[PDB]
């Protein structure tokens, strides 16, 4: 704190995923997750907890700017780090 320009705010995304391909981000200790948050410096939180009538389960990105958190935004929709199987 204190910086003359960096500041603690910080950008925000969220998106739903269906439950069949929640266990590509989950399926291993999250390990999946923690390679796009060393891919793009970003950090993810997926929410397993909640689940809409959609009967999908919702994500959460943040980063420090747009840049960092579209890449790994637009990485989950179809790559997801281990999408490999197909």
């Amino acid at each position: 704190s204190g910086s003359h320009m960096k500041t603690c705010v910080v950008e925000k995304i969220k998106q739903w995923i269906p439950t069949t391909e929640v266990g590509k981000i989950l399926g291993n200790r999250a390990a999946v997750k923690k390679h796009i948050e060393r891919q793009f410096n970003c950090v993810i939180t997926v929410h397993t907890e909640v689940q809409s009538s959609f009967g999908a389960t919702p994500v959460e990105i943040v980063a420090q700017n747009k840049e960092q958190c579209q890449e790994a935004r637009n990485a989950v929709m179809s790559l997801m780090q281990s999408h490999q199987d197909k």
